């Protein structure tokens, strides 16, 4: 592989809390950094991860692009790259740093490029799936509220199920532990053909569930992979019904569990959906992996299997 | 200009709070974003995304500069980074920006063309950002280090390439001379000489320390070959990164970044004990009050 200890660090860190998020969180970063408190420095090193994050898996998706130079996407990497990483060393990540460097250094083949590519983005997206379990969302909730009339009121203002073939659909199961809950859902290879592929290779795994802090009643969870497959299906987040399982290769390898109303409106692949008859034990994992993501931060841990 | 719509904007924006701004600043995006019925979480997104967006924004431009990299490949490289961000600004508060965006992407018919609508774009980010930085709630972060922890150039160049110009904060009411070093950073000096004289917000370093930063209105992609790291600064040091947005920054203690800063000028050594007292109101304007703190800079 083309940074093989990058590998073993993406391997440790599904089941563990990668130590630069343990330092940051707890305000312990040797640079003890943030204009005599430390939340702004935090909230910068998630966000900037965060966003550095998709830069990468977009260079990655870029580098699938023959017409654009090898040499012109590592120009395009030198240029866009070292703000980002430089300032995230500074603040928490000096690891990626270096690494960032390493991915840089003059390469002879795009699929070498690429294999940097895909690493290191794999690596960062963990690190950011950490970064999102642990960042404080629950400031602004005494703070600033939606007032429940108006978000009713907003509600009241405003198939992809029915295409392709049922033939076609895989089984798989979702099990999330310690809640001890469990359905069985259903991907549709015909819809997004190399993103079901890529995402049912992967299978099985156990990685740490989260919850959206925007887009509504939506879970997701980073699932180790990087996919560039095509995605010629995708469905808009608020016309989701209860159950659609929707993959994000844009934002990490999110498996999107949606389970109740979402206002976003950015499309999403389509991956598949919860069988009908374990749509409704979605509200209570629903509500624990709310707890557990605004506030509690005890962990949730999804297992996904091929039945 | 590529865009004059965006240029009457960039100029209102500098004098009034963007809508857009206020609109997530108060929750009233009619998309009402945010997961079970509260605002912060988005309000914290828009700015986090609205902020590395234009560092995105800058370094594409800086590409744009960039001949051996093809116009078409660079439009390929902005339709490839530009949707995942533009989109969900558009999502959260910003759909102007989103509109844009997709102009931003059309098939140029020029080199320059295309660096025009990237400039002109940048710095239309560049102030909603700016705006942003100011009213983003920091003093909500209880996230307070230990005590016991916390606790624990000039002379280069040419006396004849010393621009004077004055700076003057206001409610402060104090206005400190300063000289820029034409020298040093040519290019870049020229840059800022040629956008005096402006008012804006002036705003604190939120990560850095003791420094303050002001987004000054141009888009430089000026070499810089003169640059000083952020930690070994004088009081009084001005410095100016546009990798970031350009913004005018006003150095008034230790910091602890170690990033290196492009050069500038320097506050006279004499008006350097003013610049205590403006870094207090500032860090309180940023953090907590958020009363407005206007920096005019003007050329003696
Ligand atoms: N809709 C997402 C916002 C988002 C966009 N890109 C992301 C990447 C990672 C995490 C979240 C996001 C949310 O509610 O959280
Ligand atoms: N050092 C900066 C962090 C930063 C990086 N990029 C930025 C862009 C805009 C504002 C701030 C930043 C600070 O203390 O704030």
């Amino acid at each position: 592989s083309a940074l093989p200890e990058l590998r073993e660090l993406i391997a440790s860190f599904v089941s563990e809390e990668p130590p630069e998020i343990r330092r940051i969180r707890t305000g312990t970063v040797p640079d003890l950094p943030g204009s005599g408190q430390y939340f702004t420095a935090w909230d910068f090193s998630n966000s900037i991860v965060r966003d550095y994050a998709m830069n990468l898996y977009q260079l990655t998706r870029l580098a699938t692009d023959e017409s654009v130079s090898v040499e012109n996407l590592l120009t395009v990497f030198r240029t866009l790259d070292p703000i980002y990483s430089t300032f995230l060393g500074y603040n928490g990540f000096p690891v990626l740093a270096e690494y960032a460097q390493r991915v840089g250094q003059p390469a002879e083949s795009r699929a070498e490029l690429l294999d940097r590519l895909t690493t290191f983005t794999e690596y960062v997206n963990r690190l950011t799936a950490w970064s999102h379990h642990y960042f404080p969302w629950d400031l602004g909730g005494e703070r600033y509220r939606y007032a429940a009339e108006e978000v009713a009121a907003q509600a009241a203002e405003a198939s992809v199920d029915s295409l392709g073939d049922p033939s076609q659909r895989i089984p798989v199961r979702l099990t999330w532990q310690p809640l001890g809950v469990q359905v069985d859902a259903e991907i549709y290879a015909d819809l997004n053909p190399q993103l079901a592929t890529d995402v049912l290779k992967a299978l099985p795994f156990t990685v740490l569930q989260d919850h959206a802090v925007v887009s509504g009643e939506s879970m997701y969870a980073w699932a180790p992979l990087v996919s560039v497959a095509p995605t010629p299906v995708r469905e808009r987040i608020c016309d989701a019904p209860v159950g659609r399982l929707r993959f994000s290769q844009a934002t990490g390898n999110k498996v999107i569990v949606q389970y109740g109303p979402t206002t976003e409106t950015l499309s999403s692949p389509v991956l598949g959906k919860v069988v009908d008859s374990h749509a409704d034990r979605l509200a209570e994992v629903g509500k624990a992996v709310w707890e557990s993501t605004f506030s509690s931060k005890e962990p949730v841990w999804l297992t996904v299997e091929r039945l």
